[PDB]
């Protein structure tokens, strides 16, 4: 029986055999007061005190968030579905810490994606028991909320400050720092990872004055704070939040008294009409996000990242070959999961206006004209693909490149990284390829289970990974130094060389989408 004194009193874990040894897994300890009542909206307060034992033996309630049916039934979709009771009772992280006890353990803390609107920290390809286990790291997680609950902003207005949900994250940072030394862990060397609006959180990290001295090292997996989707303005913040009012039948003539109008409005209310605050959307949609309250982020976060104004640490960003393949389902026209999608040039104009609505004629016919040169003119396949390129390059990964050209620029280390397996176990189609979120399961080390049907080449894979990550928060280099594999080079704005993950052959690789970048970060912006 494993129980450790925390600073707000005794938590019990439980013992857990992971590959014939020991984790030991703290689930479901509170880490802020629960923002219910008076407390909707706001920052989260500090968590009072304790006398008992908190029994930490199962996942706690996930934060409230709408979950889509577009697949009903379909494991590729409901593995990204939230697997415990959705309450507002939801600020909660997990500790797994290796058995024995380490003495000074690095600490990967992960942040979930979900567009700012979803996810938990429960969800089983996000289980850090293998990490803890194979690399003797202790491994932390956080629901924080999600959506107007989450990221409401009528900004300067405390009842409403905007920005909640990163606070969340903030002050479970804050619990590692102050607690994780009794857990055996190092708060010194703490790193975070996320992936997508996880990622995109991480680099917010970087750039919040609150959370310098909260974390050592930052990875982001499919995301940064410039990709478009990633940072909503006051402008819509505040037109968001006024049409939130008038749906719910909370406008109010004094701005506080909307929030507490919207205060006694049922989760379910507010979360129902979360979709019609925009009157046009798309896929990547993005309602209530982070935005520049005055307190997480000083100032527009392009500015700090183009001055300079970000904790000077190393970096691991990478993104995946087939990031915009995904949303092609969630709305483009001639797209399904259960056939090939071979779409005519007419249905990529169509699939075009879907993903960019309020573009011009001609900034349409820009994307068009960049990418339909084709190699081969014959190929039916070449505006499908086409379209997930234009999705992927602009959404992730030429904001990603850009972030990560601009970060090296202040004299720091960065790795980027080219993730190019598709999992043997994907659910969604052939077609879809190496899609967003699908290299989480080889990061947290799920084809390290021999039992799980994955194949041999990816537990090698995944082997590889996990090291490289784990020796990237422990001494800030992401090498696997033992089995002769391609050295990884820091990723410099001259060269910028970056790494190729796959089965078959890691290698080297120069200025990834280089075309298409200087059109979307250069071109795309004056149109
Ligand atoms: C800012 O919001 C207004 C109002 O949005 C409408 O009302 C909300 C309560 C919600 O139901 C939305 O879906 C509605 O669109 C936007 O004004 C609307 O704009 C559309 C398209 O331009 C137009 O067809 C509607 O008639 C307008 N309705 C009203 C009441 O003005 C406005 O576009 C938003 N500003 C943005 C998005 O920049
Ligand atoms: C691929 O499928 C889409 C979606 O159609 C649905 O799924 C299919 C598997 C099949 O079961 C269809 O009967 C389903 O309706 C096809 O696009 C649809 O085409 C119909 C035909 O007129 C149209 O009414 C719908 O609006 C279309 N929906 C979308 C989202 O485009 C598409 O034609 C199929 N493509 C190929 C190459 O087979
Ligand atoms: O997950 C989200 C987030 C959202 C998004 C928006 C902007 C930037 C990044 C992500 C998204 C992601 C993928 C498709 C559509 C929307 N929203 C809930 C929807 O159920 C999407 N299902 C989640 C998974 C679908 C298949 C593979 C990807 C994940
Ligand atoms: C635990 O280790 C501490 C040093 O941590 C190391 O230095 C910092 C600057 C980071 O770069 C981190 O990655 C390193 O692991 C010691 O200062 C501390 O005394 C140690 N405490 C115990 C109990 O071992
Ligand atoms: C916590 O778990 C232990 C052992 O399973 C049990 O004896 C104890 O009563 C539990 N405490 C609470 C508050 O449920
Ligand atoms: C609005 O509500 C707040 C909260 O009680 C109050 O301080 C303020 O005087 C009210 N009136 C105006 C005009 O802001
Ligand atoms: C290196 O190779 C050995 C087998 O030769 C394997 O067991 C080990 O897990 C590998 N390590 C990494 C980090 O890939
Ligand atoms: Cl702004
Ligand atoms: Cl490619
Ligand atoms: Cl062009
Ligand atoms: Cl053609
Ligand atoms: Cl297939
Ligand atoms: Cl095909
Ligand atoms: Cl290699
Ligand atoms: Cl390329
Ligand atoms: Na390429």
């Amino acid at each position: 029986d494993i129980i450790i004194a925390t600073k707000n009193g005794k938590v019990r874990g439980m013992q857990l055999t992971v590959f014939g040894g020991t984790v030991t897994a703290f689930l479901g300890i509170p880490y802020a007061q629960p923002p219910l009542g008076r407390l909707r909206f706001k920052k989260p307060q500090s968590l009072t005190k304790w006398s008992d034992i908190w029994n930490a033996t199962k996942y706690a309630n996930s934060c409230c968030q709408n979950i889509d049916q577009s697949f009903p039934g379909f494991h590729g979709s409901e593995m990204w579905n939230p697997n415990t009771d959705l309450s507002e009772d939801c600020l909660y992280l997990n500790v797994w810490i290796p058995a024995p006890k380490p003495k000074n353990a690095t600490v990967l803390i992960w942040i979930y994606g979900g567009g700012f609107q979803t996810g938990t920290s429960s969800l089983h390809v996000y289980d850090g028991k293998f990490l803890a286990r194979v690399e003797r790291v202790i491994v932390v997680s956080m629901n924080y909320r999600v959506g107007a609950l989450g990221f409401l902003a009528l900004p300067g207005n405390p009842e409403a400050p905007g920005n909640m949900g990163l606070f969340d994250q903030q002050l479970a940072l804050q619990w590692v720092q102050k607690n994780i030394a009794a857990f055996g862990g190092n708060p010194k060397s703490v790193t975070l990872f996320g992936e997508s609006a996880g990622a995109a959180s991480v680099s917010l990290h970087l750039l919040s004055p609150g959370s310098h001295s909260l974390f050592t090292r930052a990875i982001l997996q499919s995301g940064s704070f410039n990709a478009p989707w990633a940072v909503t303005s006051l402008y819509e913040a505040r037109n968001r939040t006024l049409n939130l009012a008038k749906l719910t039948g909370c406008s109010r003539e004094n701005e506080t008294e909307i929030i507490k109008c919207l205060r006694n409005k049922d989760p379910q209310e507010i979360l129902l009409n979360e979709a019609f605050v925009v009157p046009y959307g798309t896929p990547l949609s993005v309602n209530f996000g982070p935005t520049v309250d005055g307190d997480f982020l000083t100032d527009m976060p392009d500015i700090l990242l183009e001055l300079g104004q970000f904790k000077k640490t190393q970096i691991l960003v990478g993104v995946n070959k087939d990031e915009g393949t995904a949303f092609l389902v969630y709305g483009a026209p001639g797209f399904s999961k259960d056939n090939n999608s071979i779409i005519t040039r007419k249905e990529f104009q169509e699939g075009l206006k879907i993903f960019f609505p309020g573009v011009s004629e001609f900034g349409k016919e820009s994307i068009l004209f960049h990418y339909t040169d084709w190699v081969d003119d014959q190929r039916p396949e070449n505006y499908r693909e086409a379209l997930g390129d234009v999705v992927g390059d602009y959404n992730f990964i030429c904001p990603a490149l850009e972030f990560t050209k601009k970060f090296s620029e202040w004299g720091n280390n960065a790795f980027f990284y080219y993730f190019e397996h598709r999992s043997s176990k994907l659910p969604w189609p052939e077609w879809m390829g190496v899609m967003h979120g699908y290299e989480i399961e080889f990061v947290f080390g799920l084809p390290l289970e021999r039992r799980d049907q994955y194949t041999k080449a990816e537990e090698i894979l995944s082997r590889s990974i996990v090291k490289r990550w784990a020796n990237f928060a422990k001494y800030g280099n992401p090498q696997e130094t033992q089995n002769q594999s391609t050295s990884w080079p820091v990723f410099k704005s001259t060269e910028q060389k970056y790494l190729t993950l796959n089965t078959e052959s890691t290698r080297i690789m120069t200025k990834l989408r280089a075309q298409q970048c200087r059109f979307w970060t250069s071109f795309f912006p004056k149109v």
